[PDB]
C-alpha cells in the first residue's frame, strides 16, 4: 500500500513556517504526491517541487502534476466539486490511502476537497493543518525531524456508511432482517459489526433451516419448546413481514403439532384438519373444539389460485386464537415471547 | 412552499449595478419562505434587505423570518463553527413537505462553504451567482436587473440519493421486491421513479394476494395462473424461503394434474395428491419426485431434501411446460423485468 496526497496549491503553499502542502505532505510522509496546480499554481510549479524534494534526502517521493485549473473555474462552486470529484475518480485508490491535503488553496478547493473526503465513502482521508527559494527552504519553522506537528485529520464516519447504517437499521427495524443483513455485509468495518452481523446471521441462517436459531436456543422444555417456540414466532415474525400467505401454512402446521400434541396425551393416540375436527368430540375434547374451529375455518376456507379479502382479517383471528391456543396448551411467557422484540431491541440499540 | 434559507452577506442587493446575491437568488426561484439568518454585520442592512425583496416585484411578496438569533461577529470567519450554525438552521425547518434554496452567497466565505457542505452531506438545494449604505430608493429604482427581464446568471450546479438509489437497485436485481419498494418509498421524485415503483408496488401488491401481477397478466385466464403461481414458485427459490416451495410446488402440481384430467376424463370417484397418483402409466413416472416431497413436524430439513427442492422444481418446470405450451419467452418475464427495471433506474 503507498499513500496519495491528492492535494492541490494554493497561496500558502509552500510557504517562517512551511505551507499546508509542505506540512500535509512533510507529516503525513506519503508515496505519491499528487499535485493538480491551477492558473496561479502555475508559478508554484517551479519551486514547489524544489521545497517537496529539498525537504530530505533519502526520501523521494513520487510527485505527479494533474489538466491545467480553470483560472475562472477556479472559484467556481460545483465545478470545483466536479472537478475535484474526478481528480479523486482518477486514482481509484483500491488498496492505497488518499491525503485529501484540502487545508491550503482557494475556498471552492477546500470545502470541495471536504465534501469529496468526508462523502467519498472509503478508506481515504481527508486531512487540515492550522496556522530565496533555497533560502526560506532552510529556515523553515518546521525543517526538522522533531518538530510541532499541526497536521489533524478529520476522523468521520465517512457518512457513506451513516446512509448504509441508517438504512440497514430501519430494515432490523422493519422486521427485515434480510434486508438488515445485506446493508450490513456491504458496511465497512466497524466495531458492532460483529455483533450486528454475527446476530443478523445466526437469525437468518437458522430461520430458514426451520431449526430453532441457535440464539433462541433457551432452555425451553426440549425441542417441542424451543420448536413450539421457534415456529410460534417464525408465523409471528413472518405475519408482521407480508407473507399473508406463510401464516396459513405456518398455523395449520402448528395448528395440528399442537393438535396431535394434546391428542397424544389426551385419550393416548390410539388410532388432516377433519381428523382433528372429528377427534375433538369423542377424545375427551370440548373446549378445545370451539378454539380449534376459527383455526380450522381459515385452513380449509383458504384451501383454484384465487386470495380472499376477509381472509386477511381471518389470518389476524387466526393468530390470536394461535397465540392464545399456545399459551394454554404451554405455558410459555410474554418473557419469552419477545424473542425478537429483545432481539430487536438489543440490535437496535447496537446500531444505534 | 419554495423557501430559501439565504445568508445576508455584505453585497447585499446594493452589489453594484446587476442585483445582490440574497436578492438576486430569491427573484430567480420566486420563494414563498425567504428565510435569512443575518449576523453582526449584516444587522445593518436589515431594513435594506426588506425594501429590495418586495420592491423586487410586487404580488410576489414572501413572508420573510428574520432569523431567530443574531449571527455573532465571533463566527463571521468562524470555519466550522458556521457549519454548526448552518447545521441546526436547517434542522430548524425541515419541512420535507417544502423546499430549500442554500443561497451560495451569503456573505464570510466560511459561512458559504458551510452553507454547501450543509447542502451537499443531505431534499435542498442552492446555487450561487456568479459576478458581473442607506441608498434605498436610489438603489431600487435604477436597479441593473430591477426589471422583468433580466439575466439569471443565478446558476446553480446539480449523492446521498443516488447512493439509495443503487442500494434499493440491488435489491430489485436480488428479486426482493419488498426491499426496492422499500428503498424506492423512501425515495423521492424522479423521471422513472413513478414506473420503478408503480411496477414493483404492483408486483408486490399482486404476488401479495393470489392473483397476477399487472404484467404477467398478457394465456388463458387459468393459464396466467397455473404459470403465474409457477414465477412465484421460482421467485421463491431465488430469495431462500425453502420453506414456501413446498406448498407452492405441491399445489402446483395438483392444481394442473387435476385440471389435466378435467377434459382428459372428467372423473368424480379436498382431492389428495395421492388420489391424482392413483387415477396415464407415462404421467406417473414424471411426478414421481413431486410424490417423493410428499414423504415433517416441526422438524427442519436435512441436506438431502433441498435437493428434493429442485429435482421436484425441475419435475413441476418441466410438468408446466409440457403440458401446456408457454415458452423461455414466459419463464423470462422477471428476467425481463429486471432488465426493463435496472434499465429504467440504469
Amino acid at each position: 500500500a503507498m499513500g496519495v496526497l491528492i492535494s492541490a496549491v494554493g497561496d500558502t503553499d509552500p510557504f517562517f513556517h512551511d505551507g499546508a502542502l509542505i506540512h500535509i505532505a512533510r507529516k503525513y510522509r506519503p508515496e505519491k504526491v499528487i499535485l493538480i496546480f491551477s492558473e496561479h499554481t502555475a508559478k508554484k510549479q517551479g519551486n514547489i517541487e524544489k521545497a517537496l524534494f529539498s525537504i530530505a534526502p533519502n526520501y523521494e517521493p513520487e510527485l505527479i502534476i494533474h489538466p491545467i485549473i480553470s483560472d475562472n473555474e477556479v472559484h467556481i462552486f460545483d465545478v470545483m466539486f466536479q472537478r475535484f470529484s474526478d481528480i479523486l475518480q482518477e486514482y481509484y485508490t483500491k488498496e492505497d490511502e488518499f491525503i485529501l491535503n484540502l487545508s491550503s488553496a482557494t475556498p471552492q478547493i477546500k470545502s470541495a476537497l471536504f465534501v469529496i473526503n468526508r462523502l467519498n465513502g472509503i478508506n481515504v482521508k481527508a486531512v487540515q493543518v492550522s496556522s530565496n527559494i533555497d533560502e526560506l527552504i532552510e529556515v523553515n519553522k518546521d525543517n526538522k525531524v522533531n518538530f510541532i506537528d499541526r497536521t489533524i485529520e478529520d476522523n468521520a464516519e465517512k457518512f457513506s456508511q451513516a446512509l448504509l447504517k441508517k438504512t440497514a437499521r430501519d430494515f432490523i427495524e422493519k422486521f427485515d432482517y434480510k434486508a438488515a443483513l445485506d446493508i450490513l455485509d456491504q458496511l465497512s468495518d466497524f466495531p458492532n459489526l460483529k455483533s450486528v452481523r454475527e446476530e443478523i446471521r445466526d437469525v437468518v441462517n437458522c430461520l430458514s433451516k426451520q431449526d430453532v436459531p441457535k440464539g433462541l436456543r433457551h432452555k425451553k422444555l426440549k425441542e417441542e419448546e424451543q420448536k413450539i417456540l421457534s415456529a410460534y414466532l417464525t408465523i409471528e415474525l413472518q405475519r408482521e413481514r407480508g407473507n399473508v400467505s406463510e401464516s396459513f401454512i405456518r398455523i395449520k402446521n402448528l395448528t395440528e403439532f399442537i393438535l396431535e400434541d394434546y391428542i397424544k396425551k389426551r385419550y393416548p393416540g390410539l388410532i388432516s384438519l377433519f381428523d382433528y375436527s372429528k377427534l375433538l368430540k369423542a377424545t375427551k375434547e370440548f373446549k378445545l373444539k370451539r378454539t380449534i374451529a376459527p383455526i380450522i375455518d381459515m385452513n380449509s376456507s383458504r384451501n383454484l389460485s384465487p386470495l380472499d379479502s376477509d381472509a386477511v382479517k381471518q389470518l389476524g383471528i387466526a393468530m390470536k386464537t394461535l397465540k392464545t391456543l399456545v399459551r394454554e396448551q404451554y405455558h410459555f411467557s410474554q418473557s419469552d415471547f419477545n424473542f425478537y422484540q429483545d432481539l430487536n431491541k438489543i440490535l437496535l440499540t447496537k446500531l444505534n
